[PDB]
């Protein structure tokens, strides 16, 4: 399936990774003579090698994970390699294991976690989409970033109620539209030197652009680094609301859109990382030995005195666990403040 010519490029890659002692990626870990030697030779239909999955990781030597998904085939054919990454990075989650059915769960269980308003400052649930029939970023044509902007921008102007915005493209984006939503935190530009490597950013800005509704608590980031980030944000501690809200916005973006879904890894994503239920719930909260990283470890929790905090698993949990991991974390970080 891949040329002469790929394959011959693979090898000079797989020597420099080989020479490179410094070197402790994932992709160096598991990409084995072994490994490679089955894989080298593969190519999805839709034309990616896996020159497409690990070139960032042999340019950007010092890559904590060094791979990434350039299709959604990707993920069944370099599987030898991908999978015990993935297994790896997303501690827990074994061969056996399988993200469960996609599930938000019973939304009345969701909670403000700071009725009295002392700590949240604001909170946050993110998730990513790949659209299903095109590949990701590091194969992408200007064609096809154009189509899939148009028909995401499409559902994103169909919105209504809460959710009525504007969609801003970044081609032909104004200097005055840039400080704006500067201002907002809401711009994105191109990719650092490990999405570059990975040719995630070719074309630019083609296809790229951002959707904001009017009260500023839905965010979506189209053709950043996944062919969607969609983000729900509100002050305060109302997790239920923001999380409601992320759920009714993806359900309406996907009535025209559909979205790739592996039965095993759920919603694949251009970087490993990010896999099963793709969210990221967080809140910025302030909290005055570090029995911080006790605490937070022990409900799963990642903090990053105001502290941003989200749950740190993604894969192998449902949507509705997974938030509900962070909520559970936070109460009892509260709880543990005001002892």
């Amino acid at each position: 399936m891949a040329s002469a010519e790929v394959v011959s490029k693979l090898e000079a890659a797989f020597a420099k990774l080989q020479n490179a002692s410094d070197c402790h990626s994932l992709l160096k870990k598991y990409l084995t003579k072994e490994v490679f030697d089955q894989l080298k030779g593969k190519q999805t239909k839709m034309g990616a090698t896996l020159m497409d999955v690990i070139q960032s990781g042999v340019e950007n030597l010092d890559s904590g994970i060094g791979v990434y998904a350039p299709d959604a085939e990707s993920y069944t054919l370099f599987a030898a390699l991908l999978d015990p990454i993935i297994e790896d990075y997303h501690k827990g989650f074994k061969p056996s294991d399988k993200q469960p059915p996609k599930d938000s769960g019973d939304l009345n269980t969701f909670i403000d976690v700071d009725p009295d308003k002392k700590y949240v400052i604001s909170t946050r649930v993110r998730c990513g989409r790949s659209l299903e029939g095109y590949p990701f970023n590091p194969c992408l044509k200007k064609q096809q970033y154009e189509e899939m902007e148009s028909r995401v921008k499409g559902q994103l102007e169909s919105m209504s109620g809460e959710l009525r915005g504007k969609y801003y493209p970044l081609t032909g984006m104004t200097k005055e539209t840039q400080k704006q939503l500067i201002d907002d935190h809401f711009l994105f530009k191109e990719g650092d030197r490990f999405l570059q490597a990975a040719h995630a950013c070719k074309f630019w800005p083609t296809g790229r652009g951002i959707y904001h509704n009017d009260a500023k608590t839905f965010l979506v980031w189209v053709n950043e680094e996944d062919h969607l980030r969609i983000i729900s944000m509100q002050k305060g501690g109302n997790l239920k609301e923001v999380f409601g809200r992320l759920v009714t916005a993806v359900g309406v973006i996907e009535e025209k859109v559909k979205f790739s879904r592996d039965d095993r890894l759920g919603f694949l994503t251009f970087c490993p990382t990010n896999l099963g239920t793709t969210i990221r719930a967080s809140v910025h909260i302030k909290l005055p030995r570090k029995k911080l990283e006790e605490v937070a470890a022990k409900y799963n929790l990642q903090v990053r005195g105001v502290y941003d905090i989200s749950n740190k698993r993604r894969l192998g949990l449902s949507e509705y666990e997974a938030v509900k991991e962070m909520q559970d974390g936070i109460l009892e970080l509260i709880k543990a403040e005001e002892s």
